[PDB]
DNA sequence: AAAAAAAAAAGGCGCGTATATAAAAGTTTCAATGTATCTATAAACCTTTGATGTGTGTTTGTACAT
C-alpha cells in the first residue's frame, strides 16, 4: 500500500507470440539485433564489439553472460522507471533499437518501449523551494500531485516557502514526486495514507527528497562527512538519489555487510537533517558498531541505540539516531522509558530513516515501521526481492524499487567475489525409512528424509576430500534434533539453538588461526550471528522449504563479503541431495535460481573416490539397520 | 657391788668487736652485651553470608508446511 510490489519482479517485457517476428528489419540491418519484442539482447553481424556495451544493456533486461556473441536480455516495465536518473533521449534507445528493429520494428513494443520509458523521470508530485507543494514534474506521473486530494487537496495553495516551507511542510511530501504543476504547498498531516493512495491511484511518481531544498529546517543534525573510499560498485548508488529538480532516495538490493553504513553515511551527510538507523537484533546489530563504523567519516561520540537494557543516552543529543524496528515494531517494549523514547521519535518528522535487511521482516510486523517513523526519506536495504512474501505493497512505493543490483562475473573483473563451483551430491535412498515415509503424514515425514544412510558415507568423504587436498570446511545443515547427534557422531562440534551465552565463546578462540580442530556445525539462530573469514569450503546437508530463500541468502555472506583479489580463487560450494526424496525438486526449484546469478553449479552423483572412507561408523548396513532402530524413536515420538 | 665411758663444767686460746699502716693477690658484684623464648597482633586463608547481573523464561510476532 504505502509501498508497492514493484521491487522484485525482473525478467519481463518478453513480447513474442506464436507469430512474434515482423518482416525482419534487422534482417538487412545486422550490426546488432536483440530480441526486440522481448527486449532480448543479441549482437549483429555488422557489429560484434561487445565489452564496452555493458552499460547500454544495463538499461533494460536480464542477460546470460556465459553467452558467446552476447548474453540474453528482456523488457522491463519499472526498469525504464529506474533509468530516469540519466533520463536520456527516450527515442534514442528506440533509435538504438532502430538498428535493432530485428523483425519489422515493433513500434508497438517501441511504443511499449516509449511506454517502457514513460514513468521514470516523468514523475509528478509537487514541491517548493524549501518546502513541498501540490504539483507534478514529469509526464509519466505528473498528476501524482496536482489533481490529488492527499497530494492535491492534500496540496495546499500556499504560494512558495523555504522559511514558509514548514507549517504544513496530505502530510509532508518532503519526499514528494517530481514537482510543481501549479504546486500547492504541502501540509503536515496525511500522506501516511497517500503513500498508500499512490499506487492506489496508481501514480508511477518519482519521489524526490532533496539535499537542501526544505527549509522547514535550518538544516538539521547531520552534515556532510566524506572520509570514505570506494570499491568499483559504489558511486551509482550514491548519485542514484539525486535525479532532477531536487534530490531523492530509493531502495537498493545487495549482498549486505560491505560497509553499507558508509554509503548510508553519504546521503545522510548530504541532507543535514534528522535521521535514524535500524538493524535486526542485538543478536545481529553488533557486527556493525565497531569494525565497520569508524574507519569512516563520523565523529566518535554522538549516536544512541536503545534496548532499555541495551539502552543509551536518550533525551540527550540533538544529533542523529539509530534503533531497531523489532524493538518497537511491536507492543514489545522493555522499559516504559521506551515510551519516554517512543512518542517523539515516532511522532518526529525524521528527514530520513535507515532500514536494513528488512527482507525476512513481515508486513505483519513490517507495517509498524511504516506506522512508526514516516521519515521524510527512507533507506531500502535487504537481501532478496523476489521472495515468498511477494505480496502487494513492497517497500517500493515507500522508497522505490531496487536501485542498484550487485555484479558478479564481469564487473567483479574489478574485484573477485569468490569464484564458485557449486556441488550437489546425489545420494540414493533406501526404502527402509522410506517405506514408512510412505506411511507418514505432515512435515514429520521430512524427518525420515534426514534418516538416510548415504549422508554418513559421504559426510566424512567431504572432510577427507577437503583435507586430502587440505582446505578446511564450512558446513550447512538443519533440524538439530538429530543433526546435533550427527555432530558428535561426526567427531565434529555441536551447535544448537536454546543455548547460553557463555558456551558461545569456546567456539573460535583457540580455533581460528590454529590448524587442527577444523570443522564446525550450525544452528538455526547461530547463523544470525557470524561466519568465519575462513574455510570457503561450503557444504550443504539439510535445509527446509521456503527457508530456501534465506537459506540461500544465508550462504551469501561467506563469499560476497570476501574481497581479496587473487588470480584464480579456486573456491567451491558443495551440497547434500539425498536422491529419491521429496525435496530435491523443490531444491531444484531452489536450484532454479542458483546459476541464475551466474554463480554456477555442477553436479556429481558420485565423484572419483567417494568410497575411500574407512572411518565411517555404520560401515556395514546393520549398524545402518541398528540406525533403523534409532531411526524409529523420534519418528516414533512422531 | 664393781668396772668403763661421756658429760658437766671453765678457764683460757685466740682472734671477731674496733683498728689504720702499707704494700703484696683475688673475688665477687655490677652492668653493658648477646640470645633463645614467651607473648600479641595484625597480616596471611578459608569459610560464611548478604547483595547481585542475569540465563532462562511468559508475550509478541513469525515463514511455513500443513
Amino acid at each position: 500500500p504505502a509501498d508497492f510490489v514493484p521491487d522484485s519482479v525482473s525478467g519481463m517485457f518478453r513480447s513474442h507470440d506464436f507469430s512474434y517476428l515482423r518482416l525482419r528489419p534487422d534482417h538487412a540491418s545486422r550490426p546488432l539485433w536483440i530480441s526486440p519484442s522481448d527486449g532480448r539482447i543479441i549482437l549483429e553481424s555488422f557489429s560484434p564489439l561487445a565489452e564496452q556495451a555493458q552499460d547500454f544493456l544495463v538499461t533494460i533486461a536480464e542477460p546470460i553472460s556465459r553467452p558467446s556473441h552476447i548474453h540474453e536480455y528482456k523488457i522491463t516495465a519499472y526498469s525504464l522507471y529506474a533509468a530516469v536518473s540519466v533520463g536520456l533521449e527516450t527515442d534514442d534507445i528506440i533509435s538504438v533499437l532502430d538498428r535493432l528493429s530485428k523483425v519489422p520494428v515493433a513500434e508497438s513494443i517501441i511504443n511499449f518501449i516509449k511506454g517502457a520509458t514513460i514513468s521514470y523521470g516523468k514523475v509528478k508530485l509537487v514541491i517548493k523551494h524549501n518546502r513541498y507543494f501540490v504539483e507534478t514534474t514529469q509526464a509519466d506521473i505528473l498528476q501524482m500531485l496536482l489533481n490529488d486530494s492527499v497530494i492535491g487537496p492534500l496540496r495546499i495553495d500556499s504560494d512558495h516557502q523555504v522559511q514558509p516551507p514548514e507549517d504544513v511542510l496530505e502530510r509532508e511530501e518532503e519526499d514528494d514526486d517530481i514537482d510543481a504543476v501549479h504546486s500547492f504547498e504541502i501540509a503536515n498531516e496525511s500522506v501516511e495514507v497517500v503513500k498508500k493512495r499512490c499506487q492506489e491511484i496508481d501514480y508511477p511518481v518519482l519521489e524526490e527528497y532533496d539535499f537542501r531544498n526544505d527549509h522547514r529546517n535550518p538544516d538539521l543534525d547531520i552534515d556532510l562527512k566524506p572520509s570514505t573510499q570506494i570499491r568499483p560498485y559504489q558511486e551509482k548508488s550514491l548519485s542514484k538519489m539525486f535525479g532532477n529538480g531536487r534530490a531523492r532516495s530509493g531502495i537498493i538490493v545487495l549482498p549486505c555487510g560491505a560497509g553499507k553504513t558508509l554509503v548510508g553515511i553519504t546521503a545522510a551527510c548530504t541532507i543535514k537533517k534528522s535521521v535514524i538507523v535500524l538493524c535486526t537484533s542485538s543478536v545481529s546489530v553488533m557486527q556493525w558498531r565497531q569494525q565497520f563504523l569508524q574507519w569512516c567519516t563520523l565523529q566518535p561520540e554522538n549516536c544512541a541505540v536503545f534496548t532499555s537494557d541495551n539502552k543509551e543516552m536518550f533525551q540527550t543529543e540533538s544529533g542523529l539516531v539509530v534503533s531497531t524496528y523489532s524493538m518497537v515494531a511491536n507492543t514489545r517494549n522493555r522499559s516504559h522509558d521506551s515510551q519516554k523514547v517512543m512518542d517523539f521519535l515516532t511522532g518526529r518528522e525524521w528527514g530520513f530513516i535507515i532500514l536494513d535487511e528488512v527482507h525476512v521482516v513481515p508486513a505483519a510486523m513490517f507495517r509498524r515501521v511504516v506506522s512508526t517513523i514516516a521519515a521524510h526519506a527512507k533507506l531500502g536495504l535487504t537481501a532478496t526481492l523476489v521472495r515468498e512474501d511477494d505480496k502487494i505493497g513492497d517497500l517500493n512505493f515507500l522508497i522505490g524499487p531496487k536501485l542498484y543490483e550487485a555484479n558478479w562475473m564481469e564487473l567483479s573483473q574489478k574485484g573477485h567475489i569468490a569464484n564458485v563451483q557449486c556441488a550437489e551430491v546425489w545420494c540414493p535412498m533406501t526404502a527402509e525409512f522410506y517405506q514408512e515415509y510412505l506411511r507418514e503424514t505432515a512435515r514429520k515425514r521430512m524427518l525420515l528424509y534426514i534418516m538416510n544412510p548415504t549422508k554418513f558415507q559421504a559426510c566424512q568423504f567431504l572432510i577427507q576430500y577437503h583435507e586430502r587436498r587440505g582446505d578446511k570446511i564450512i558446513v550447512f545443515s538443519d533440524n538439530v534434533y538429530a543433526l546435533q547427534e550427527y555432530a558428535l557422531k561426526m567427531g565434529k562440534p555441536f551447535i544448537y539453538g536454546s543455548t547460553p551465552q557463555q558456551e558461545r565463546m569456546n567456539i573460535l578462540q583457540n580455533f581460528q588461526y590454529n590448524d587442527q580442530i577444523n570443522t564446525i556445525f550450525l544452528s538455526k539462530v547461530g547463523d544470525t550471528s557470524i561466519d568465519l573469514p575462513e574455510a570457503t569450503c561450503l557444504i550443504q546437508i539439510s535445509s527446509h522449504y521456503g527457508s530456501r530463500r534465506q537459506e540461500a541468502q544465508r550462504l551469501g555472506r561467506i563469499l560476497r563479503a570476501k574481497r581479496r583479489n587473487d588470480e584464480g580463487f579456486n573456491a567451491f560450494f558443495y551440497s547434500l541431495v539425498s536422491k529419491d526424496t521429496q525435496e530435491m525438486y523443490y531444491s531444484t526449484k531452489r536450484q532454479a535460481f542458483l546459476v541464475d546469478q551466474g554463480y554456477a553449479f555442477k553436479v556429481i552423483t558420485h565423484l572419483h573416490g567417494m568410497e575411500n572412507i574407512p572411518n565411517l561408523a555404520y560401515a556395514s548396513p546393520r549398524e545402518r539397520r541398528e540406525l533403523l532402530q534409532e531411526v524409529l524413536l523420534k519418528n516414533e515420538e512422531a
